[PDB]
C-alpha cells in the first residue's frame, strides 16, 4: 500500500532523467553543429577585411587612371596651341613667297632664280599645312579616345558601388550571425546546466525514499 | 515518512517547470531571430550576385579601356612620323631660304629686299623646329602617361579578378549558414515541441501524487 506509492515516484524519477538525459544529448549535438562552423567562420571575417583593402585599392586606382587621361587631355591641348604656331608660320611664310615672286616677275632676268625658288617655297608651305590637318585629325582621335575612357572608367565606378555595399552588408550579417549562435549555445548550456542539476536533486531525493 | 519526499518532489517539480517554461520563451525568441536571419541571408545571396555580374561586366570593360589606350599609341606614333615629316620641309625651306639670299648677295641691290624676305624665311624656318621640339617632348609625355595607365589598368584587372573570387566564396558560405540557421531552428522545433510533451506527463503525475497518498 505504501509501498505501492513508492513504485510511482520511483517511476516519476525515471521520468525525469529520461527527459533530462534527452535534453543534454540533443543540446551536445546541436552545439557541436554550431561549433563546427567556428572556424570556416573565422577564415570568412579574415576574408572580407582583406577584401575591403582591395576595394580601396580599386577605387584609388580608377581615380588614378582618371587624372592620369585628364593629363593627355592638356598635353593634347597644348600639341593642338602649338601646331596651330606652325600653321601660321606656314602661312606667313607662304604670302611672302607669292609677294617675293610678283616682285621677281617686276625684275627682269635676274628675278627668275628668285622666282623658282619662291615659287618652292610656296609649295613646301602648302605641303606643310596638309601635315598640320593631319596632325590636327590624330589630335581629334586622341580626344575621342580619351572622352571615351573617363565615361567608361565612370561606367566602372557606379558598378564598383553596390560591390563596396554588399561586402559591408556582409561584415554586418557576419557579426550578428555571430552574436545570434553565441545567445543559442549559451541558452543550452544554462539551460543543460539547471536541468541536470534539477534532476539531480530529484534523484537524490529518491534514493532517500528507497533507502529507508 | 512518503510526505516530505512527497513535498520535496512537488517543490523540485514546481522549480522544474519555471525552467522547463523559461527555455521555452527563450527557445521561441531566438526561433523568431532564426527565421528573420533566414530571409536577410536570402537578400544578401542576391545582392552578391548582381555584384558578381557587375565584376564580370567591369572585368571586360576594362579589356576595353585598354584597347582605347592602345588606340591613342597608334595615333600619337601617327603623329611624330608626321612630326619629322613637317620638320624635314624646314630644313628644306631654309636651304631654299639660306640659297636665296646668298643669290640676293650676288645681284646688287637689286635685291637687298629679297635678303629681308629670304631672312624672315629661314627665321621662320627655325621657328618652325623649335616648336616641333616642343611637340616631341608633349607627345612623349603621352606615351609615358599611356603605359603608365596601360599598367594601372592591368592590376586593375586582377584587382577585379580577386573581388570576383571573394564574391564566389560568400555565396559559398552563405549557402552555407543558410543550412546552418535551418538546422538550428529545426532542431529547436522539435526539441521544444518533445520537451512539453514530456515536461507535462511529468507535471501531471507529480500532481496525481501530490493529492494522493
Amino acid at each position: 500500500r505504501i509501498e505501492e506509492v513508492k513504485e510511482r515516484f520511483v517511476n516519476l524519477n525515471r521520468l525525469f532523467q529520461e527527459l533530462v538525459g534527452d535534453f543534454q544529448a540533443k543540446s551536445d549535438q546541436l552545439v557541436s553543429v554550431i561549433q563546427d562552423m567556428e572556424k570556416i567562420s573565422e577564415n570568412i571575417m579574415e576574408e572580407l577585411k582583406k577584401s575591403g583593402t582591395n576595394v580601396d585599392q580599386i577605387v584609388e586606382r580608377v581615380k588614378e587612371a582618371s587624372s592620369q587621361i585628364g593629363e593627355t587631355l592638356e598635353n593634347i591641348r597644348s600639341i593642338e596651341k602649338l601646331i596651330q604656331n606652325i600653321m601660321r608660320i606656314a602661312r606667313e611664310t607662304n604670302i611672302l613667297a607669292l609677294n617675293a615672286t610678283i616682285e621677281a616677275a617686276r625684275a627682269g632676268e635676274a628675278g627668275k632664280g628668285f622666282m623658282i625658288v619662291a615659287n618652292e617655297v610656296q609649295n613646301l608651305s602648302n605641303e606643310t599645312n596638309e601635315v598640320t590637318k593631319q596632325i590636327v585629325e590624330k589630335a581629334r582621335e586622341i580626344l575621342e579616345s580619351s572622352q571615351r575612357s573617363l565615361e567608361n572608367l565612370e561606367f566602372m565606378a557606379n558598378l564598383f558601388e553596390t560591390v563596396g555595399k554588399t561586402l559591408q552588408n556582409m561584415v554586418r550579417f557576419m557579426e550578428n550571425i555571430v552574436k545570434l549562435l553565441q545567445e543559442v549555445r549559451n541558452s543550452l548550456d544554462t539551460s543543460k546546466e539547471s536541468l541536470s542539476e534539477k534532476s539531480a536533486e530529484i534523484d537524490s531525493a529518491t534514493k532517500v525514499l528507497e533507502e529507508t
